[PDB]
C-alpha cells in the first residue's frame, strides 16, 4: 500500500496510515539501528524565520485563509520584524491557536480529546515576580472553579535576546514537600526533595508533615527568584477514603485537585515561552498508582496491603495488585464524593481512542507515545494497549527545559 | 553517542554499547519512532559474512578464537559456501546459536534462563511423519509431568531449491476457534483461521471451548498433513480460585506448555523455518491476555457478574478487580496442579537481574519495553521504571509469512 507508517489496532483488526508524520520538522532519538522510544528524556537568524513562516502558515490554514492577502501580509510583517529586531511577536489569536496546537501535539498526553477547550490567559505584559504571582493565583482560581475543573494555560513573556527568562522554579504549581530525614528516609514526597531544599535555602520556614504545600519560587528576568506562599484556601485538596474499607480514611492520605505543570517550555513559531504553566484535571492512576505507590514516591503499597491483611511475603499472592486496585478505587471515590473532576483510566483511554479517530480524519495521524499513553495499572484492559502508535515531534510543542539553577 | 539508559526508580545509569554490534535495521527513523508496531512492515558474500561473524561468535564463546580449530572451521564454511552457495552448522554450533537467539530476543522477559535450553537436533527429518515424532518427543520432554523444561527442536534449514519445512500452527498447543454463522466465535477467536484450515484438511471438528487442535505439518513442497496429539501428551490445568467457589464452575482451563512453532530461527545466515521452542508461562499471558482480551475468550464481564460487581460504570474498577482474581486463579491452579509457572512480579525481578548480568557480560541488552512490562500492574513491577534499548542482534528468532 501507501509510503507512510502503517498503523494497526490488534483488537479491532483495523489499519490506518499516518501521513501527518511527514509534517515533523524535528528529529527524535531513534535510528534504523536502535529504538530509544522508552527513554524519558533522550539527549537564531534565518532559523527563526523559517519556523515562524511555518507557524504562520499553520495559523492561516486553521482559519482557512492560506495564500490570502492577510496571510501574505502577516508573513511580510514577521520577516520585517525579525529583520529589524532579531525576533517577532504573536498576535493574540496566534498565541491562543498555538497554545491549543502545542497541547494537541503533545505525544505523551492521554487527555487530548479536550484540546480544543483550553482557556489561554495572555500574561505577556507581566513585568515582576509579584505580578507573576497574581497571574498564577488567578489561573488557579479559574482552573479549580471549586472542583469543576477547567483546562487553562497562562502565558508569560517570551525569551528575549540577552534578557533573563521568566521562570517558575517548581515543576508544578502544587507540590508537597519532601524532607530528608537523619536516617536517610524522606518525609512527604521524595520527588520534591530538591525543590524543598531550594525553598529553604531561599528563606522558606519548613513544616514537617507528609502533605505540606510548597511555596512558589518565581523568577522575573535577571532577578533571584522570590518566594510566594499560596493562600491555603486556593489549593483545593481531597482527603482520601475508600468506599467499603472503613479504615482507609484513618491513613490520612490526600491529594490536591489541580495538576498544573509549571516548568515546561512552550515553543510556538520559534518563539520560546519559558514560563507558561498549564493545567487540566487528573487521571486517577496518576494519583493512585504513580504518586502513591511508586517505590520512589509515597510508596504506600505495603502499608495498605498490611491493613487488608494480605500475604506480603510472597509475590504470587498478588498483594501488590490488589492493594493498588483499592488505592485507585479510593482515589476515584474520594474525588467523586468531593465533587472534584477526575477521570478513571478506562474512560480516559476510551476517549483517547475517539481522539485518535477524530485526528485521523482531521490531520491523517496523531503523534503518540505508547509507553506514556497506556496506563500504569491494567494496561491491556484499556483499548490503547492494543493500538499501535507513531511517535514524532510537531511544533508548536511543550518541551522539557533545564532547571534554572 | 552510545545510548545512556536510566532506571527512574533507582537513579542509576548505564550505557549501551552492545547496540554497535547490530547489523539489521528495525522500523524507526529520526523523523518517527515505530517501536509500538507488532510486525515489521518490511548473494554469497552476504551469507559468507554472517557465517564468519557467527563462527567468530562461537569460537569466542568457547574461549578458542585464533586457534587452529577456529581457523580450519572458517576455511570449511568458506569452502562450502564457495562451492555450493550454502553451508551446514555443526551440532555444537547449532546448540550455541539457538541459546544466543533466545538471549537476543528483545520481547522475552524470561531470558534469565537463556543458558538452560535443551536443544533437539531434528535436521535429519525427511517427512511430516518424522516431524510429528520429533514434536511428540519435544512435548514429552518439555512437559516432564509439570516440571517444565525449556526446549527447542530444530528441523532442516531452508534451501534455495525447495519449499520449507513448516508447522502451520502458531503454537504446538492451541484451542479451536469455531465461528458461529451469527458473528460469534466458540473457543479461541485467535484460532479461527487455523481451525478452518484443519477442518478443510480433513479434521473432524469438535464443538467445545477448549478443543485441542491437531497439528498441520509440512514437508517441502507437499500439502500439509494432519496429526492429532495423543490426549495424554497435552497437559492441562483446570482453573479454580483459592477462595471463590463458583470460579471452578466457570469450566475454565489452560494448557501447561507454551510452545511457539511458527517463528524462523536464523543462525549464521542459515534459516530454520521450523524450530518450535518452549518454556513455561508467565501467569499474565493466560490470566490477562488469553482470558481477558476483548478479542480472545473475553471473560471479564462474566467474572465481574459472578463477583457481584457494579458493571454499569468504569469507575467501580470492576475490570481491574476481576482481572486480578482471574490472574490469582491461574497462579493458584497451576501451583495446585504442580505445574511450573511464574507470576509477573517474580518474572520482572528476574529480568532486572538479567539486565545487570548482560550489562557486565556484553555491555547491554536488547529489550522491547512494551512487551517486557506486563499487561496489568505495569508500574508495580521494576521494569516499568527501566529505560530499554531495542535492536536486532543475530542469532535471532524472526517472524515469517504464513505458508498458505
Ligand atoms: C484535561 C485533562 C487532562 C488529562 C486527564 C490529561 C492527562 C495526562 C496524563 C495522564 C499525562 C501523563 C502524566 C504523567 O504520567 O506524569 C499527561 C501528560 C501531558 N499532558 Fe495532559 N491531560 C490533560 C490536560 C492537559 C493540558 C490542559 C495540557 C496542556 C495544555 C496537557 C499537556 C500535557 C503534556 C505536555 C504532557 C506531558 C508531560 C511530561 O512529559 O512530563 N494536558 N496528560
Ligand atoms: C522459561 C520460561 C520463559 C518465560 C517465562 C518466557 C516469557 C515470555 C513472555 C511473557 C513473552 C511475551 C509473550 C507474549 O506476550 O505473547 C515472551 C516472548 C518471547 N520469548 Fe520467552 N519466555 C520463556 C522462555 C523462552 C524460550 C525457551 C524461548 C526460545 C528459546 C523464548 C523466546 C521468546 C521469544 C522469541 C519471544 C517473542 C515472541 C513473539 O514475538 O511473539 N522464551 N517470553
Ligand atoms: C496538565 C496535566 C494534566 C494531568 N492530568 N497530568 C499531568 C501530569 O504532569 C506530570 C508530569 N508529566 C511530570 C511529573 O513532569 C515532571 C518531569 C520532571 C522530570 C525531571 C522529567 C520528566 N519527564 N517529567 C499534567
Ligand atoms: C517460549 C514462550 C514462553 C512463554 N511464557 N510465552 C510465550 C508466548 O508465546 C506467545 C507468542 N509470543 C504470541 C502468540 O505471538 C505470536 C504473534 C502472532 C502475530 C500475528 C504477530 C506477532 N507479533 N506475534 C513463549
Ligand atoms: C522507563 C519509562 O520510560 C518510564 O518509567 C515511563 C514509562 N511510562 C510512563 N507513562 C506516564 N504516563 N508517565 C510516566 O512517568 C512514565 N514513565
Ligand atoms: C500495539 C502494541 O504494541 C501491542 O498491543 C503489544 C503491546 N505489548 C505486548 N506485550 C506482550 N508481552 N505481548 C503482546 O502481545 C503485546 N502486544
Ligand atoms: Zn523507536
Amino acid at each position: 500500500g501507501p509510503k507512510f507508517p502503517r498503523v494497526k489496532n490488534w483488537e479491532l483488526g483495523s489499519i490506518t496510515y499516518d501521513t501527518l508524520c511527514a509534517q515533523s520538522q524535528q528529529d527524535g532519538p531513534c535510528t534504523p539501528r536502535r529504538c530509544l522510544g522508552s527513554l524519558v528524556l533522550p539527549r537564531p537568524a534565518e532559523q527563526l524565520l523559517s519556523q515562524a513562516r511555518d507557524f504562520i502558515n499553520q495559523y492561516y490554514s486553521s482559519i482557512k485563509r492560506s495564500g490570502s492577502q492577510a496571510h501574505e501580509e502577516r508573513l511580510q510583517e514577521v520577516e520585517a520584524e525579525v529583520a529589524s529586531t532579531g525576533t517577532y511577536h504573536l498576535r493574540e489569536s496566534e498565541l491562543v491557536f498555538g497554545a491549543k496546537q502545542a497541547w494537541r501535539n503533545a505525544p505523551r498526553c492521554v487527555g487530548r480529546i479536550q484540546w480544543g477547550k483550553l482557556q489561554v490567559f495572555d500574561a505577556r505584559d507581566c513585568s515582576s515576580a509579584q505580578e507573576m504571582f497574581t497571574y498564577i493565583c488567578n489561573h488557579i482560581k479559574y482552573a479549580t472553579n471549586r472542583g469543576n475543573l477547567r483546562s487553562a494555560i497562562t502565558v508569560f513573556p517570551q525569551r528575549a535576546p540577552g534578557r533573563g527568562d521568566f521562570r517558575i522554579w517548581n515543576s508544578q504549581l502544587v507540590r508537597y514537600a519532601g524532607y530528608r530525614q537523619q536516617d536517610g528516609s524522606v518525609r512527604g514526597d521524595p520527588a520534591n526533595v530538591e525543590i524543598t531544599e531550594l525553598c529553604i535555602q531561599h528563606g522558606w520556614t519548613p513544616g514537617n508533615g507528609r502533605f505540606d504545600v510548597l511555596p512558589l519560587l518565581l523568577q522575573a528576568p535577571d532577578e533571584a527568584p522570590e518566594l510566594f506562599v499560596l493562600p491555603p484556601e486556593l489549593v483545593l485538596e481531597v482527603p482520601l477514603e475508600h468506599p467499603t474499607l472503613e479504615w482507609f480514611a484513618a491513613l490520612g492520605l490526600r491529594w490536591y485537585a489541580l495538576p498544573a505543570v509549571s516548568n515546561m517550555l512552550l515553543e510556538i513559531g520559534g518563539l520560546e515561552f519559558s514560563a507558561a504553566p498549564f493545567s487540566g484535571w487528573y487521571m486517577s492512576t496518576e494519583i493512585g498508582t504513580r504518586n502513591l505507590c511508586d517505590p520512589h514516591r509515597y510508596n504506600i503499597l505495603e502499608d495498605v496491603a498490611v491493613c487488608m491483611d494480605l500475604d506480603t511475603r510472597t509475590t504470587s499472592s498478588l498483594w501488590k495488585d490488589k492493594a493498588a486496585v483499592e488505592i485507585n478505587l479510593a482515589v476515584l471515590h474520594s474525588f467523586q464524593l468531593a465533587k472534584v473532576t477526575i477521570v478513571d483510566h478506562h474512560a480516559a483511554t476510551v476517549s483517547f481512542m475517539k481522539h485518535l479517530d477524530n485526528e485521523q480524519k482531521a490531520r491523517g495521524g496523531c503523534p503518540a507515545d505508547w509507553a506514556w499513553i497506556v496506563p500504569p495499572i491494567s494496561g491491556s484492559l484499556t483499548p490503547v494497549f492494543h493500538q499501535e502508535m507513531v511517535n514524532y515531534i510537531l511544533s508548536p510543542a511543550f518541551r522539557y527545559q533545564p532547571d534554572p539553577w
